[PDB]
């Protein structure tokens, strides 16, 4: 994860808020 990825992995998955995500 590095560019778009790290917003996927990062960005994205720090609003990960929902069970439907990295951090459910």
């Amino acid at each position: 994860a590095v560019g778009i990825g790290a917003l996927f992995l990062g960005f994205l998955g720090a609003a990960g808020s929902t069970v439907g995500a990295a951090s459910g």
